[PDB]
C-alpha cells in the first residue's frame, strides 16, 4: 500500500485502491514511463463481466442479495448463448459514471455523480448516429449552460464493423495543408480535414472552419454530415483592456465533446461513446492557442502588447499567455458559457481526491496531466503526490478507424 | 525491448537504449506508477560496482580493453579481496562526480555536466579543516558573481569510523524562526536546522534572511558551529524593472546554490559529504522559494501591492504576481552581475542535451515532474517530450538526516 504525501500540509495517505488495479501500466522497476502518452476466448469476457456484476451490486447495498444471483445466471446465459451480454439500462448508466471517476488524467471528477447518459445501443446507420449526436451537443450546451453528457453506441462484436466517430472531437477546426508548408487552421486536424476532403467536403479557407463529421456504421463507408452552425456554439475571443485582442479574431468552441475513445464496461466494448463536460480555460488559452504546434499565436500577442521578445528573460513568453488566458475566462463569462479557470479546478480535484479516499482508499492520478500547463506550482495538486493505475470500467484510446 | 520516446511538439521519436543497463529499481510497478512521489524510498558486490565504473571511466577515455583497464580492474579487485574496499585515482574521482551529476535524472542543468570543478577533500581530518574545504569552495564557485560549478569531496564511507556529515542541507540557507502560534519568521523550509543550530549554540537573530551558521560533522564527533564570513555570502537585494515599490518589500536570495546533504556514490564507494554547487534557475527562487505557500509565501501581498483583484480566481492574479516576482528575480540578479539562468534557456538547452545522450549513451535518464519548471510547463519545450526515468550509477543519492 503505497504511502502518499501532500508537501504543502504535510498530511499522509496510504492509497489501498491501487491494489485492485486492473490492467497493467507501462513502468516496471528497472524505468518509469509515467509520462508516455501512450502506454504502448468466452471465458475472457464472463471474468470481466462478473467482477463488473459484483461491483455494481456491492455498490448499491445489494451485496449477494437475490437480485444479484439472478444478473450473474442471466450474464452467464447470455454469454453462452449469443458470446455477449446486454447491459441493464441502470448498469450501463453506473458504468460510464464509473469509466469517468476513474480515469486518471481527468481533473474535472469532481462532478462525476453528475452526468447525462443518453443510450443509443439501438442505433443501426450513420444517419440516425447524426440524429442522436445532435441532440447530444444540443442537450450539452444547453445555450450554453453546459450539462456533462455521454451518448453510448453500439457495442463491437464479431462478424460486425464498429460504430465509429472518425473526428476526434464533436467539434474541431480544419487545418489547411498551405503551399508554403504552413498550416492555416488547427494543425492537430490536418489528418482529418484530409479525409473529409476526400469524402467530398467542400473545404472553406478560415483558421476556423468547423468540420464536419465523419461517422461510420458497420462495415459501410464513412458518410460526410454538416453540423448544423445553429447548433455549434463558438465565443469570439476579446480581452477586458487590451482592445487590440478582440481584432486577432481569435475564437473557439463552447463544448468539448471527446469522440475517438473507447469505453469498456464489464468485458463490453464500446468503440462509439461521444462523452462531452466543458472546458477547463488552460486548455484553450494555453494549449490549443499557445502550443508551438497548434495555433501557436504566444508570440502575435506578444508583439501587440509590445513585449521585448528578443530575450527570454523579460518572460515576454508567460506574460502573453497569461493575457490570452485572461482573454479566454473574461469571454467565456461575458458570453455566459460555462468555463471553469485552473485554480477553481484544481481545488475542487483536491476535494475530490479527499471524497474519494473516503469512498474507497484512494484515487488514480496522473500527476503530469493533472497539474495545469501554467502556473504548475500555483495550484495545489503540484505539491500532491499521486499514484497512477488503470481500474474498470474505463475510457481507453483505440487506433483510428482508417 | 526499448521504451519508444516521443516528442510531441516536432513528432520525432527516439529509443532509450540505455534505461536497459538501470542499476538499481524504482518504485514504480506494472501495477502501479509512483512516479510523482519525492522519496522514491560485500565483497563482490561492490567488485560488481567497482568494476562497472572502472569500465566506464576507460571507455570515457576511448581506452577500453588497454593493458591500463585490465590492470586498473586487476588492482581493484586485490584491494577489494585484502581491505573490503578501495581507493579511486584521482582522475575517477573527477569523471565520477561528473557522471553522477551527468546521472541526475531531477537536474535540468546537465547541458554543464562536462564542466565541474572538483575539490579532493579525501584526506580532511577534521571538522575545522572542513571548514576550510567549504570556504574555499564557497569562494571559488560564487567568483564574486561570475559562479562556476565545483563539489568538494571530503572523505569516503569506511567501516570502524563514523561519516564526515554537513548537517545544512544548503550551505547558504536564511533562518526559520517557529514562532509559538506555529507560524514562521523567515524560511519554514529551515526551521528543523534552525533549532539544531540554536541548540548547539548559535545566537540567533530576528530577520526574514538571516544566514545560517554550518553545523558540520566530523567522524565519531558531535557536530561542530561554523560561523560562514558575510563576506564569503554573496547576496542579491530584489527589485523590480518598474515597479519601484517592489524594493521596498526587503525581499533577497543569495547567489549560490550549493547542496551538502546528498551522498555521492560511485563505483560502490560512498561518500555522504560532497557538497556541489551551479547556478540558480529563476523559478526556483521567483515561484517555488517566494511563492510557495509553505515557504515565504508572497504571492497574495505582492498582488494586492499589483492592485490585483484577489477576491476571485478568475483574474488570474496569482498568475500575473507569480510572473513579476520571476521577472525581480531575473532582473535583480543581472542588476548586481549574478549568474542566473531563466525557465526558457534552461530548458531549451536541456533539450540540446537529451540529444546529445541520445546520441553518446542512447538515452538520458529524466524526471519529467522535476525537469518541467513550475510555471509556464508547456510553454518550454521539455513539457513536450516524452521521459525515461531510472537510476544509473554514479549518482548523486538521498540519505537520512544524521540526527
Ligand atoms: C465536467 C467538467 C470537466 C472538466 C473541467 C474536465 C477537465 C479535463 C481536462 C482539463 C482534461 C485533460 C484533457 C487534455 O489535456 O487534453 C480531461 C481529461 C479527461 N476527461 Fe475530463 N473534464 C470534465 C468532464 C469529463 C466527463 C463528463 C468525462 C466522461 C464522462 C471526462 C472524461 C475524461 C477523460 C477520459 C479524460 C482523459 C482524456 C485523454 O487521456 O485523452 N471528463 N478532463
Ligand atoms: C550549472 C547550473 C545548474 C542549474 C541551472 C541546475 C538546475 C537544477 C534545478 C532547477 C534542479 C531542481 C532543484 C529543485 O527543484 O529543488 C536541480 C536538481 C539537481 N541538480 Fe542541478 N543545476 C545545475 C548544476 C548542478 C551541479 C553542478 C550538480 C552536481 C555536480 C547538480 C546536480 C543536481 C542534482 C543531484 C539534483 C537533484 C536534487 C534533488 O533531487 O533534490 N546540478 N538542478
Ligand atoms: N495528438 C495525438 N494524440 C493525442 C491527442 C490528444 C490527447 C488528449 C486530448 N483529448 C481531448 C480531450 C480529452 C478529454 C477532455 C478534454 N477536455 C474536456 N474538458 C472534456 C472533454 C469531454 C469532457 O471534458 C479534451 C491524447 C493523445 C495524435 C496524433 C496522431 C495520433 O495521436
Ligand atoms: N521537503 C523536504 N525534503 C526535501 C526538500 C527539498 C528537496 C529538493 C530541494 N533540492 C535543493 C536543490 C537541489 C538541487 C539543485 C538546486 N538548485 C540549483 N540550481 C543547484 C544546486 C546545486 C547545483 O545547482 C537546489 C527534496 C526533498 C522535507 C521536509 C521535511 C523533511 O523533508
Ligand atoms: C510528454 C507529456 O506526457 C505530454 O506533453 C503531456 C504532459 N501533460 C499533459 N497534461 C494534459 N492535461 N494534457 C496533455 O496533453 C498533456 N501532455
Ligand atoms: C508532489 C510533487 O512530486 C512535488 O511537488 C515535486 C514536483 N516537481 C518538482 N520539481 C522540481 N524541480 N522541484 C520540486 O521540488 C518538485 N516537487
Ligand atoms: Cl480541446
Ligand atoms: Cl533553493
Ligand atoms: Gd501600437
Ligand atoms: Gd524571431
Ligand atoms: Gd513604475
Ligand atoms: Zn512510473
Amino acid at each position: 500500500f503505497p504511502r502518499v504525501k501532500n508537501w504543502e500540509v504535510g498530511s499522509i495517505t496510504y492509497d489501498t485502491l491501487s491494489a485492485q488495479a486492473q490492467q497493467d501500466g507501462p513502468c516496471t522497476p528497472r524505468r518509469c514511463l509515467g509520462s508516455l502518452v501512450f502506454p504502448r476466448a468466452p471465458e475472457q469476457l464472463l471474468s470481466q463481466a462478473r467482477d463488473f456484476i459484483n461491483q455494481y451490486y456491492s455498490s448499491i447495498k445489494r451485496s449477494g442479495s437475490q437480485a444479484h444471483e439472478q444478473r450473474l445466471q442471466e450474464v452467464e446465459a447470455e454469454v453462452a448463448a449469443t458470446g455477449t451480454y446486454q447491459l441493464r439500462e441502470s448498469e450501463l448508466v453506473f458504468g460510464a459514471k464509473q469509466a469517468w471517476r476513474n480515469a486518471p488524467r481527468c481533473v474535472g471528477r469532481i462532478q462525476w455523480g453528475k452526468l447525462q447518459v443518453f443510450d443509443a445501443r439501438d442505433c443501426r446507420s450513420a444517419q440516425e448516429m447524426f440524429t442522436y449526436i445532435c441532440n447530444h451537443i444540443k442537450y450539452a450546451t444547453n445555450r450554453g449552460n453546459l450539462r456533462s453528457a455521454i451518448t453510448v453506441f453500439p457495442q463491437r462484436c464479431p462478424g460486425r464493423g464498429d460504430f465509429r466517430i472518425w473526428n476526434s472531437q464533436l467539434v474541431r477546426y480544419a487545418g489547411y495543408r498551405q503551399q508554403d508548408g504552413s498550416v492555416r487552421g488547427d494543425p492537430a486536424n490536418v489528418e482529418i480535414t484530409e479525409l473529409c476532403i476526400q469524402h467530398g467536403w467542400t473545404p472553406g479557407n478560415g483558421r476556423f472552419d468547423v468540420l464536419p463529421l465523419l461517422l461510420q456504421a458497420p462495415d459501410e463507408p464513412p458518410e460526410l454530415f454538416l453540423l448544423p452552425p445553429e447548433l455549434v456554439l463558438e465565443v469570439p475571443l476579446e480581452h477586458p483592456t487590451l482592445e487590440w485582442f478582440a481584432a486577432l479574431g481569435l475564437r473557439w468552441y463552447a463544448l468539448p465533446a471527446v469522440s475517438n475513445m473507447l469505453l469498456e464496461i464489464g468485458g463490453l466494448e464500446f468503440p462509439a461513446a461521444p462523452f462531452s463536460g466543458w472546458y477547463m480555460s488552460t486548455e484553450i488559452g494555453t494549449r490549443n492557442l499557445c502550443d508551438p504546434h497548434r495555433y501557436n499565436i504566444l508570440e502575435d500577442v506578444a508583439v501587440c502588447m509590445d513585449l521585448d521578445t528578443r530575450t527570454t528573460s523579460s518572460l515576454w513568453k508567460d506574460k502573453a499567455a497569461v493575457e490570452i488566458n485572461v482573454a479566454v475566462l473574461h469571454s467565456y463569462q461575458l458570453a455566459k458559457v460555462t468555463i471553469v479557470d485552473h485554480h477553481a479546478a484544481t481545488a475542487s480535484f483536491m476535494k475530490h481526491l479527499e471524497n474519494e479516499q473516503k469512498a474507497r482508499g484512494g484515487c488514480p492520478a496522473d500527476w503530469a496531466w493533472i497539474v495545469p500547463p501554467i502556473s504548475g506550482s500555483l495550484t495545489p495538486v503540484f505539491h500532491q503526490e499521486m499514484v497512477n493505475y488503470f481500474l474498470s470500467p474505463a475510457f481507453r484510446y483505440q487506433p483510428d478507424p482508417w
